[PDB]
């Protein structure tokens, strides 16, 4: 795996995922 065990994946996607969840929730 791409050293995702160090929960390294988790650092990069607190952008992206937080990117998501509030352009739905904008007019859902």
């Amino acid at each position: 795996f791409e050293d995702i065990l160090s929960g390294n994946l988790l650092q990069r996607m607190l952008r992206p995922l937080r990117s998501g969840l509030t352009q739905l929730l904008d007019f859902f």
